[PDB]
């Protein structure tokens, strides 16, 4: 197998460039992937029910054509995200929509539109060609991949790159990403790999920690400062065990909320104090399918006030959306700010403007990261101040079971895929600094 | 009166100097419109619309409160009703004399505004009598209007923008000695410098809707306005939206105005708006019944948008309608752009589709009346001709009852004044030169 | 001809997308070059002595190939700034110097690399044909470009562009300019010609009115805001002219600086009223070569104060540099900012810092603009807030020339360069825009 | 010591004294202050600043009480710190306080009662609220209190979106009289703080001005607006200004790089963190060839130490100080798109730089200028959580102030110098003592 020839490589560890730039292309490469023919087959069912499971497909697929400012990647390993479970139930809409209006642009975008979906938005592993205009990458460099996908034809993202008309997040309304052995990237994607971290490690990170860099740390979204409270839901979840480690390291004081004590037990291992159990609490937000209760949000704000000697939050981290946003708006403190980049309990959001606009509160939307916050992010873990939060790793062959824990919440922080690799373990070159952090970097292992 | 009647005479001379005023004799007693603490439950059981201002009005002869550090007694030429001043007059949504007892409560100074009586009105134009202990930056003569919050700044909160405030109150609601009568009591970083072009009535008009506007449009604490921006006017011939649409124009921006009557659209043109959308002709039904949007509206309300700026999005949503409307600005605003708020008058239990707001990286920004700086830029810009007064009528102090049913029942489609102390209408331009040049515009909103 | 045939599609002003794909290309275009073997020519000259009539040559030269994501713009008109004519003198250094190290790199950027570089950094005209990946652009489409190209391949532009460590002005740090009949370009530089204005006007604010948005405008600059007050300085120059629209157009009062009566009579052309001319006045602001006078500071706050009503300016639109920056951070507002994107007259500046610090003000950097901000800048021209300030056109044989009277400042405003264009005029597709702006269009005439 | 002040220190002594107890007690009819007289202005005139000795200008004298007026507090002032500002004035540099006095005297009656023959100074204290006047709410007799040192009318517009642009706004003891180096001090209730409990009154008064500035300076959005991730240039890092801006870099997850002159300095600063440090005296910079030209070599000498601290990284933030002396080559070195920020200029106001690197680099220069009360609230609600530890190396008595103000002059010091006011020893003052066991070795990790 010329598959089996380019991971030989990577495993040697002393294959140069040119090496790589000699090794033959195989004609298929595996992916997991979604089939447009069975778009429709949860129809009439509670998201609930709906199995990833069913809707996965292991299959080998060809080799796309390389294009300009592009690369094509060997994946050592990837993650799950929740786009994955979004887009392998069809919610709220199926992906293939989003693949057909890309197709339109040109016949460069119209690769992507395809009879079958390749699904994942991380990836860790190693460049093995650049096409047209490519200087700043070569074959044999170890990468990380964050999931932006910005063409920067119009004007319009010229002062920050998310607000591209046509941006995109790859292998998500973009074909061929990260749950595959092979991997087609824009090169402005591209992060130097963390020496420190095992290839599931540092696949791990990249959607979820650059995007709660944006919105908690950068000025584009929450301009955290030491001293704030932030409320955090879903602290032990994905994008929330990246928040807290922002939280803590920028001087601020997190409000976690997770459901269950073993989820606590982690918080207080990455060092906050401050947990709120919203299952042992009992909060029931809603009284019924269209109203709220006003009671319920006080109850969680005289929750939030024992832990902060009276104070309100500066900053609510939220993503729960329906069930939790009337609270978020709520209890933050006048002048304050809620930021929002998901809605995973429904997006039709509720809250009461009287506490907006009497109080000169914010509600500001965020979504991933440009190229300089993703950098950013990746170079914190790089320095060994924000660590993977890997809780447990599948066989790609196994990737819907990864999906379904996700779907279900059974899971703490990330659930990573190994792709190419062949078991967990491999790929530090930097011993001495794993060693310095170690007992961190495994604080979420089952 | 025949001290307050020299006070008057001194004013309508033109030519006194400071001194003189100075040396002019306090009245002990001045006229002023109340409320009477024993009538508070006079309107119990009655819906909100049959309840009539003219029963609890009253025109009262007053004594002169004790003027107290950092405060200026003014000579009142003329004032405003706004809803504030109607809701106070049928005691809703609470009588204000509970307020005014609980903070008399605090010390001898808070303790003059516990009174068996209420002088109202948050709105004056007129010329500064004397000043409380400490005053610097005015003096017996200036000629002055009133900016409405008062705050007390003893929390570190309001020291980076004082309406993070804990303490705010409204003058003439939430404290006494109010702009409807002869004389007021304000403290002296209420006051701005009145516009010279206009007259006593139409400067003290703009007000606080017009402040609100600003700080909502024009202020990085609010949407922070450039020229060449859309913005989504709702209510644009309304209190805060003709002030909005003014703002839009003076910046170099382009507001869509939307209206629900071609009366309404004239006034719109009359400001110097072209883009105007009739929401009552296009029929927009937001809502599909009590608990469910329709997306399909707000896309119809979106495509009527590009049709006025060449195919692009606004850069900003005024609102302030709330629940009917607030799905629609979300959705219609460009990526990357500000909704910006400040009341919810449809309803203030607001839904949206939070998709749009994240994924199109907008936000909704929480805007509430104005700070002291803010208001003093709203004035200033109004003082330049850059901004006009939208006054539709004028009573006399005596007529405030009727005055008050007038806006609680919306007769007019500006703003409604009061003449305190000035005989008539049509007096206090000293820069005729700077109002011939904008008379149309002041005029816009007259029948 | 091939080139006399898009010329009178073009002209026909109803040739459709279809009809300009169909058009065959010419084998070659004329175009106003420099010449490798030149570049020692002026060798020992001070700058105002070098003649630029004799670097300049008029010659044929062959299409280039179109690449990924770049434009062939058949070119109407063109303009002649300050690159333009320091290339053509060949100061600081020879332009060839970076195409030939830059065309190292890989065969695209090899494709710059020749023994003749065609100039200019200014288009107006008309797009044939567009590379691969290429989505909003079509043959057709009329366009003016903005110069400045970025890679992008580093994260550190992904948030304001400028930020980006390698940019290249095209027509100066890259060949295929605009002095010519054709040009090359990236699609991510092209945007909407105004249709109000001829060709030679659309292609002449270019990139001063962009510099001058994002200084003053832009929230990367000093976030101008109605009712504020400006210092301009150099207000009838190419940065302050452009300043001084959008303070005007921005609902601001621009507090314009000028030497000369004639100067005066073009602010007022423009719309403003508070016109201080520096050298009536006799403002000294340094004693002598080391120390500045304080005096002289105040003496000019004074003046601002007699406009303004007593109020000191919020924003000092700042480009002259050392002799005037004292100056400019002594009279800005507590809490106010000094902007700036040049220096002129030097660029050791010198300020006292207490009237910084203490009144907390700040100095903001700003060079050139990112194409969001030229988007911006080049909408509000269309708009008709913004106007053109061209003072004479020359024929594209002529460019000689015309680098001349620029290189010795004969002109108050702009110099525009025909080049398939056979005469001014022509190009106006939104006359009754146009009538209502005509004078201060105008205004450098 | 009058028997009146002896009644009010036994009673603050007492560690029992109800609200009531203070509302009675006599007050005396003059306090000892440390001052300035209006006739020696002159007396260092065409000296060099080094050669002129704060102990020459510094009196202890008797001063009768000022009149209370509205919104303001009369304080019993245990302790209090020397700040350069206290030395600018006894050197009467860049001018005379007196002018400033003389200036704020014209405003009001109630602004006259500062314009005196002599000037009380000081611009910190900790002690205890004495009396409060018309319009206060919000503080009472007996209160333990800190106090930040602006002063702001808010009269006019202007402080109302940020006091610090208040056009009257003053910093207390400087620009106006009745300062903290004194047994009694008159401030406005507006500048008042609750006293951190764990800490001394002599370690309570000593973060006030300092702390405050570098928190707006570095932390607030009105300033540098710092970032986890920053690298950050700290100019005088084991200085006063310094030794807050250190540890609120290193709190707030930036990587400081630290310059001080000596290394027993150098180990303070790896005692509070910190890594990166420069001996600004061991490499010999020499940013100025002669009186008026810079030496761009020597920027480019500092540009490159930094970089091998950081891996090759420019500072996306210089926190400035020392003024002409540094100014050059901290605009050079800072990061494209970064920002230096300054509140001072020890070394010479009149700054030079070359502005292709500011423009070019899309860099900014943003003047700073003490704190409102917000952010001097938040600066020392983190004293009091124990997130931020006070940095007193050295005390003095009241009537050692001169000493005190010579050792700053000539930079013999390191972290905050005290002053005891109305406190008889050092360590009196602790109510939290849980707290203060906690953090006790980073509380005196600047003391001799
Ligand atoms: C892990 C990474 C990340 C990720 O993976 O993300 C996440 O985990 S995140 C959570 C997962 N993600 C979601 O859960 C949501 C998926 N995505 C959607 O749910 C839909 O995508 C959305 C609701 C956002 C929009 O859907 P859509 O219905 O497609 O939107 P819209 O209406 O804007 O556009 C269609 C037509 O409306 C026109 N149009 C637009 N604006 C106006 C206007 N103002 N006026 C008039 N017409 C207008 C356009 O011009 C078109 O016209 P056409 O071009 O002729 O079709
Ligand atoms: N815009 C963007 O770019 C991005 C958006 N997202 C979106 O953010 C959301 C979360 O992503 P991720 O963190 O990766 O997913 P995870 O499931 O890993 O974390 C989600 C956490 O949310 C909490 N949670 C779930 N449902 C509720 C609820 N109804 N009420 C309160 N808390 C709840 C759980 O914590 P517990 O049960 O312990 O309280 C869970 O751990 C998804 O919708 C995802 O699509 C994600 C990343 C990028
Ligand atoms: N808290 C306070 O102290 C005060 C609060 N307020 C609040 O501010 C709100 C606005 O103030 P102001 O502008 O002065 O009020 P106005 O009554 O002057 O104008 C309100 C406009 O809102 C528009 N509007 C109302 N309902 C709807 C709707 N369902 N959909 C769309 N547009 C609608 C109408 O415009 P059209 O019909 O022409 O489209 C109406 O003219 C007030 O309604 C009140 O709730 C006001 C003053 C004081
Ligand atoms: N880096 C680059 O690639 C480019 C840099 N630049 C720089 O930008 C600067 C300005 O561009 P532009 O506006 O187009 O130049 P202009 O020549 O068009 O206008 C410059 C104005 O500055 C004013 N000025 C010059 N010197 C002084 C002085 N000592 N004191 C006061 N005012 C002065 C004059 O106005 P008046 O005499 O009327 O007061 C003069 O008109 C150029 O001078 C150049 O340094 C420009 C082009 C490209
Ligand atoms: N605007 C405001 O509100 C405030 C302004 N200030 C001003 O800030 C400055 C410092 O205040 P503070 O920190 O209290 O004083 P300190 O003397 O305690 O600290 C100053 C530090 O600067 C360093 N330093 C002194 N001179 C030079 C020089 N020429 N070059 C380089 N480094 C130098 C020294 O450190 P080393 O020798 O170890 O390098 C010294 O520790 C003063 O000018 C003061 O007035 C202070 C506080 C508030």
């Amino acid at each position: 197998r010329h598959m089996q020839e380019i991971l030989d490589a990577i495993l040697s560890g002393d294959a140069a460039s040119a090496d790589y730039a000699a090794l033959a292309l195989p004609e298929s490469y595996r992916a997991v992937t979604l089939h447009k023919g069975e778009e429709r087959m949860f129809d009439g069912l509670a998201s609930r029910d709906k199995d990833p499971r069913k809707s996965l497909h292991l299959d080998d697929v060809p080799l796309p054509e390389l294009g300009p400012g592009e690369a094509l990647v060997a994946v050592m390993a990837s993650s799950v995200n929740y786009n994955t479970v979004w887009s392998s139930i069809f919610e709220p809409v199926s992906t293939f929509g989003f693949l057909e209006r890309y197709g339109r642009l040109s016949p460069l975008t119209a690769r992507h539109d395809l009879p079958y979906h390749v699904l994942g938005s991380d990836l860790a592993g190693v460049v093995l060609r650049t096409g047209a205009g490519v200087n700043a990458w070569k074959p044999g460099d170890e990468v990380v991949a964050h999931c932006l996908s910005v063409e920067l034809e119009s004007p319009d993202g010229h002062n920050d790159t998310m607000m591209d008309p046509e941006q995109r997040i790859w292998g998500f309304e973009t074909n061929f990403g990260g749950l595959a052995q092979l991997a087609l990237v824009k090169t402005n994607q591209l992060l130097p790999k963390p020496k420190h971290l095992t290839w599931e490690e540092a696949a791990s990170p990249g959607l979820v920690n650059s995007t709660a860099y944006r919105q908690l740390v950068s000025r584009n979204g929450a301009g955290l400062k030491q001293g704030d409270n932030v409320l955090i839901w879903g602290a032990s979840g994905g994008l929330g065990s990246y928040a807290t480690q922002y939280a803590l390291a920028g001087g601020a004081t997190p409000i976690c909320v997770v459901s269950s004590p073993r989820k606590a037990d982690i918080c207080r291992a990455m060092g906050a104090e401050a947990i709120i159990d919203r299952s042992a609490e009992g909060y029931r937000f809603w009284k019924d399918e269209h109203h709220q209760d006003p009671r319920e949000w006080k109850r969680l704000g005289g929750k939030i006030r024992e832990f902060t000697g009276g104070e309100d939050v500066d900053i609510v981290f939220e993503h729960p959306g329906r069930e939790t946003f009337g609270a978020s708006v709520y209890v933050t403190r006048k002048g304050g700010t809620i930021v929002t980049c998901a809605s995973t309990s429904g997006y039709m959001h509720q809250y009461d403007n009287r506490y907006l606009w009497m109080s000169l509160k914010r509600i500001v939307g965020s979504h991933f990261a440009n190229y300089r916050e993703a950098f950013e992010a990746n170079r914190l873990v790089a320095k060994g101040k924000i660590h993977p939060t890997l809780s447990k790793v599948y066989a790609l062959e196994e990737t819907g079971q990864a999906a379904l824990d996700v779907h279900h919440n059974k899971h703490q922080g990330k659930v990573g895929v190994l792709c190419l690799a062949p078991r967990e373990g491999l790929g530090v070159t930097d011993p001495e600094l794993r060693s310095k952090h170690l007992t961190k970097i495994n604080a979420f292992r089952n």
